[PDB]
């Protein structure tokens, strides 16, 4: 344990490639035809990690969707947004849905151009680990 912003990142970094890996097969290095990493250089870092944060807990979320989503009840079912709370600021949580409310193409991109913004960022991420399946 210990206390690092980008280990933070880089966990999500790792969350992002997986992703990226189970919805391609990353035969193209740069799926989308147009850049700008210009546009993540209008934000501060902390708004940065907040952009991160959202994306991570979007992607957990859809997770949670899809392990619950065959051979589970309909009670214990979970929202296809994420339900407002007066914990988030109101402002976020509208972010948040509005993450929800894009397509996985749209959403795809936004992951894409974040994992290319960490990698290009911090160039120690493309030398990190990966975890390994097995069962």
């Amino acid at each position: 344990m210990g206390e690092n912003q980008e280990l933070v990142l880089s966990d999500h970094y790792i969350s992002l490639k997986r992703y990226l890996s189970a919805t391609s097969r990353d035969g193209n290095p740069k799926p989308p035809p147009n850049k700008a990493r210009d546009k993540l250089q209008r934000l501060t870092e902390v708004q940065f990690l907040e952009l991160s944060t959202d994306v991570y807990d979007e992607l957990k979320r859809r997770e949670q969707v899809a392990r619950r989503g065959p051979n589970a009840p309909p009670e214990t079912a979970p929202p296809d947004f994420l339900l407002p709370q007066d914990n988030f600021h109101p402002k976020r949580n509208q972010a948040r849905q509005k993450l929800s409310s894009l397509g996985p193409p749209r959403f795809r991109d936004l992951a894409t151009d974040v994992f290319c913004e960490l990698e290009r960022r911090y160039p120690n991420f493309a030398n990190l680990e990966m975890p390994l399946n097995a069962s």
